[PDB]
């Protein structure tokens, strides 16, 4: 029972939308919205969407498995040892977010200010002296970006079990001699780094050319989650303002994925029309690009919808009912809609290229959809009175080893690689950069459904500690 | 009666050395050490400073009208017309971390998300509905540094007002016609961006080739807070461990200003032998070209301190006694004094080359020296139901007029651009790279005196919104 | 009958290796090697060589049709319309060299300077005073390689006709409207830079992903140049130095194609037995990725030559019977082969990264090959006192239509697009590339059969002006 | 009796300016004007020039020790040892054009394709074989300008000579230890490559904030060539076009030194009226800050020929009579002297920055002025016979030893550091440049008045190799 059960579970209840069941519902706490900027939802004019792990949601960890077998499979193809065929998915393993060292080889788990939380080498999870000899402060450059690689998203799963995988394998292959920085074999020397590339490679290679999306779209039930509750929502934003769809996926796979999520014998709310998935959108922009497309963009194309194939050039007409944009920019949208930022909600679940960058870059209003935020938020309740001793214990502080213990028992219970937000008293990098750039955060955008459409999304000033 | 007013105040009284006395004086808050990360002084084992606004601390608005004065004749003495003569600096004008807009000569005061708080074209303080045309989304790229130019540091107050002065200037000078972007005089352009240059250059010439430092060794007591306290603490910091001195300025002028601060007549305290200010230091390092310094740094140099030149070539000898550094990194001093990051506190009052960089790039512990924090907490204070009115108006939202109202009666009383620290109820840029970078901070580091070497500085543990 | 018949006609004769018949036979214009700088072949220890048109000479126009149907139709399956089909390469259109200036879609033929010696516009060949429009100093900066692409190469043969078909066409499609940077057709407007953009595009396309490699393995008599001669040659290099391949084609692909160059019922010579086309070398390297590969190179890799995979690594160890290399760089072969640069001549067909690169970057000694000059010696003696008419037209200048009449008359004889070397009396940027870069040339390398292997070939030494 | 003897030997006499004596003066070879490419002075229709070492030439060596001892002195000065007093500077050691190899501390003079010819190490020239350790391929990569730094104009002459005294002195002091890198001496390391940096930035500070300018302008008969026949031709070449000035030099310098070569008692002619430097020509621009000139330039300003002050802001007005601009481009000169470039002909004497970026750029004519080129011409008839006897010897190889000899025999006559042109049979990368970019050259560019002003100006036809 992980978290897309969850999500599947929720998806699964037609939404009583009586105004007293609906305050009601989202008291609980997988339904919440959490504030971390309060907002205004009179104001928003423009809600937008990304689509993979936001509006399609992967079941897990079915999904991580399909990444993960056919990345292995690839990488034998390419001449990696079949050792590799034996491997299998473990989603108890990796919690999202971890920097991998490229130089050592080490999975880390990291504080905004890069400090070192957990580190784990293959499967063997280094210890604090240990640690000291090649980090010997405790820390890392977070800023240096050829050595440090951060897995980020959720299909970053299978990448940090795999890449955990090679360096336990090849450590206790006596064909392999383990070096500080990679595995001689004979006359061929594979560092840590050069194996990082081919594993990403590999995973890439899944995604633009292998047979992901075609395993995929031959089993959508086995594979997305699908919610009534979605084309109610949607229908329930464009009543109120205008709504969008930017997302990097290319048009036919967009097209084969929302077919699917709108698949239902019927429209917003049972006993209605059906209507096509483009009807709920005012624009809808495909080959997005971003990061790049919240800044310069690409050339603004149009999709000829009947092909799938782009038309020849750059589109300079004006938004048609019908259209379909590929590339081109946030101004696009903007310019397009009659929008300035922060009329704009952006919905997604890339803490960078989604969130980060569209905050930074455009003043644009930002939800963050996280769908591990379901299982965690049972582990943190179930569990809450451990919490509660840790922070006890750090209070009395005014022995050590009690502290370190009940630390291990608490991020247990979350996976080998802990809570996503935390490790023990100490909260993680992504944790930090949700609060610092997520304006609304929730376990799904779903949980939009169950506050009203006034509403106000409250957050408490902060202040400076000479302030208070 | 303005802050270095209370630092040469508070400079004046000896230190009552007493266990008791030292508890309660550091009760009263422009004495107290501020926590933004717990930090447990036991551990720390270096001490490491800037010098200029860190240990010598200039007095103010004697120092800022002198860098003005210098910087408005260099103008004129390159054919910037006579009337900048006349001008004169006022130190009710500008608040620090102000951000100059070169594109259209707005110093603009805002938030980390470089949303607009206050904007101020020359002196016409620019309303809400009107800023609208030219920042559409009330926000500002802080990424695009070709365009903006910020202006954090208290050298940088004279230009603060001077870009404000030129702009006006030029706006109501009839030989000059307004553009968008610059003005018109005949045949010649002047745009706001390269206008915003020659103030640059000028500024940067009379530092290196004009007469401030002259001017100001000349007539130390007219411009430098001096303080008995000074050798007692760092006297007292190196019985506990090692201190050093990092510092961007050359040796020569290093001297005059640290021998000027040592110059009492007795050592750390009334009675002792006065000892040379180099004493004071395990590692003495000038040229430091910070922030580079905290990255590849440059080649380290030795200086001929009989000469205060530099010996020729690169130093490649050990720590000695008597030796002084001129450039290297970070890591010389981490490796000389045999340092891993944690272990140092770095004590300065730039919030990027001094704090930001040191923490993120290396992951030193910080303490940030801020001046205008001793009037700034008079005026915190003074003025204190003002605020916590402001706070219930915000709260009974669940009028707008009396928000924008109260804001405004409340910046005013911290000078025309307002609190460094905020705009009303909202925090700036400056404030929340305060508590994110600087792990203590102080009105001036002296506060560190009446804290016992072993105390634990505290600060709580954040939560997220959904862990609360 | 072309060039790739002369080549294929020289091919048929076995040599005559009798001495007296080989000075004789190399007196003959279309077997001569021709010298730019001496270079004394006694001191040549390796000889090296390019694959593709250097030892597999593709059959002309049969191989260019190909690519070009290829590219076409690539083109045409992703969205251009339909008439393309109907195109059909034309060999008496494009030289090589020609720059494609991508703002204006034109086809230039330019001088070392970059002076404009022909321009076409699709097949419109503007005249002189109507280039002043767009080149108002008959010139282009040729180092602004964001604008201007230049056809270097026998593969851009196609792309070279190809691109002057598209614009030809879109001129004159009336669905289309020509502006000055490309064509607009309603909404969509695509620039000339973006057309050709897609053409680069689908060539690389085609070759890397594409059927050409496939389409071409499968009839390779069809295809390419097979020459009793060449075995003979290399075991003749070997018999007196080291031999080297290095190539930017893949292993597999080499091998498909050497090992049919080697096909033949015999040895070097007939009579012997037949050996493998590896045995011919002492070092073979493929994925060499020139012209990189004549600086930072590559990581050095093994390649498992059953599978044609690359083992996984890096390769550290030595020069072993047997062993293939990919990518590396030029000091793997330098190393491994115990050659300074001076000591190896370096034999190739691209003017740039064979040729100029090994010369600038290593001190290599260079043989560039042309095919054309087989077909271009034809013409220049056939035509000879055509040309020298043209001489004594511009001597008796101490009138000016009959110049540029006669030198078209002259250009024709070569095509539409003229000689390689020049346009009338003027030298071609390809000619003066040749002439500074290319110590030796000749048609083919197998000219080199017919020199003695202590030959001294012999360039006159240049005098400047006031020398003379 | 150098070579700025010989031109202020020509420039002693006034002008023969009969048709007939004309003819007869430019047959003598110091006369002459060497044509590199045809060129037809018909059709240029602005001349523009150059001044320092162009129109205003420093006689030699006077001009070259100053700066040498102004050099050598601010050295002395920022504490390099005493001993550098003691040198002086010596005219017979540096040879132009040579490359500094900041590795290894040798000057190097090197063809185009950068083999070495002569090595010199101190004043140790290093002979065939001892070469070949530190250059195993008597070969140097001149794209590798973060290594080479290549001496190229005359104001390099001092630092050349200040080079080799500089590693000479090092190499024999005991106090230091050579390395192959640089030196020793106890703790400091000084290695070549930072000992050449402090030489650049000690050359650099003489000219821009030293006493060269100011010592140059208080004797300028001492250092500054004035000849009569300069303000003729200028006043000839604007009787049949336009006449430009576009200098790197500032307005204030570029005054002092145009004026003294034009302080004659009378105008262009002996009798006629003196006419201010100024009504020369038609355009005056000043800091171009040439090569970047003929790219982006920079923004165009006017000078404030009273104060020589700049006004302020972009100057966006037309050419007006009496402007004198400031930095701009080379489209400014076009544009506003309504030329295209092959219309123009630009004189001056930097190779790179002059010449060949001018034409590269922006395909302008080119005249190159070569001082030296007085001298090295005595030299190449007074041993004419020397070298016709190594033309000789280089023939009858169809021993070694007397190559080599006569070589160095031949060089010697010239300097140090031989031919600016050659070493022996082998030119120069600097004779290639000439040969290649310098449309047309000569001692001085007062060799034009010699000229009709319909002139043609022809060089031969160049053929390639496969032609003849
Ligand atoms: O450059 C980044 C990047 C840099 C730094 C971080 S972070 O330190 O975790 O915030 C995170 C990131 C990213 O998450 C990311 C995702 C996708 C791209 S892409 O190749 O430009 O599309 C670049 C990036
Ligand atoms: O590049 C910066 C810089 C960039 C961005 C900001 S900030 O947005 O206010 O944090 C702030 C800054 C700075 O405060 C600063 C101070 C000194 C230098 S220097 O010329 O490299 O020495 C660079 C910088
Ligand atoms: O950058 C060039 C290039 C640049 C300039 C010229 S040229 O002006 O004709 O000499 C010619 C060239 C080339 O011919 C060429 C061939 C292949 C590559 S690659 O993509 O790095 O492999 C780059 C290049
Ligand atoms: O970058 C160069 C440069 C590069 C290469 C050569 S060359 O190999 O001798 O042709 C020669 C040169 C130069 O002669 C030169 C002169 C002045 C500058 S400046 O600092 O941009 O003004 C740059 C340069
Ligand atoms: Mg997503
Ligand atoms: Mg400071
Ligand atoms: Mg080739
Ligand atoms: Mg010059």
């Amino acid at each position: 029972t992980s978290w897309s059960d969850r999500l599947q579970n929720a998806a699964d209840m037609p939404a009583n939308m009586d105004k007293h069941a609906l305050k009601k519902y989202r008291r609980e706490a997988y339904h919440r919205v959490f504030v971390n900027r309060s907002l205004a939802m009179e104001k928003i004019k423009c809600f937008g969407f990304d689509m993979d792990y936001t509006l399609a949601v992967y079941k897990s960890p079915e999904y991580e498995s399909l990444g993960f077998e056919l990345t292995v499979e690839r990488l034998v193809s390419i001449g990696y040892p079949q050792e590799l065929l034996s491997f299998a998915y473990d989603s108890t393993f990796p919690t999202r977010g971890l920097v991998f060292d490229t130089l050592y080889g080490n999975l880390l788990k990291v504080d905004a200010y890069g400090n070192l939380l957990v580190c784990a080498h293959g499967f063997n999870f280094i210890r604090g002296p240990e640690t000291r000899e090649q980090y010997p402060n405790k820390f890392i450059q977070r800023d240096d970006t050829e050595r440090f690689y951060i897995l980020n998203t959720l299909f970053n799963l299978p990448e940090t079990y795999l890449l955990a995988c090679l360096v336990d394998f090849f450590t206790n292959c006596p064909r392999y001699t383990s070096c500080e920085t990679g595995f001689k074999d004979g006359d061929l020397f594979m560092s840590y780094r050069s194996m990082f590339q081919d594993v990403r490679d590999a995973v890439d290679w899944v995604h633009y050319k292998g047979s992901l999306k075609e395993k995929t779209v031959e089993n959508l039930e086995k594979y997305v989650v699908k919610d009534g509750k979605l084309p109610l929502l949607l229908s329930r934003m464009k009543e109120v303002g205008k709504v969008f769809l930017a997302t990097n996926s290319d048009y036919k796979y967009t097209d084969k994925i929302m077919t699917y999520l709108f698949d239902f014998p019927h429209g917003p709310k049972p006993g209605s029309s059906h209507r096509p998935w483009q009807s709920y959108f005012d624009l809808i922009l495909v080959d997005a690009r971003k990061p790049l497309f919240f800044g310069e963009g690409t050339v603004l194309r149009q999709v000829d919808t009947k092909t799938g194939k782009l038309k020849i050039g750059t589109y300079t007409g004006p938004l048609q009912h019908g259209i379909v944009y590929s590339g081109g920019s946030s101004d696009t949208i903007c310019d397009l809609l009659g929008a300035k930022g922060k009329d704009i909600l952006y919905i997604g679940d890339h803490i960078f290229g989604d969130i980060l960058k569209s905050k930074k870059r455009q003043g644009w209003r930002t939800f963050l959809v996280i769908p591990e935020l379901a299982q965690e938020l049972h582990v943190w309740t179930d569990k809450s009175s451990l919490f509660e001793e840790l922070q006890s214990l750090d209070i009395f502080l005014a022995i050590q080893r009690r502290i370190k213990k009940v630390t291990h028992d608490m991020d247990m219970c979350y996976g080998m690689m802990g809570s996503l937000f935390r490790s023990g008293s100490r909260q993680t990098l992504f944790a930090s950069q949700v609060m610092r750039y997520a304006d609304l955060y929730a376990a799904s955008f779903i949980n939009l459904l169950y506050y009203p459409f006034s509403y106000l999304f409250r957050a408490a000033h902060v202040l400076m500690p000479h302030e208070s």
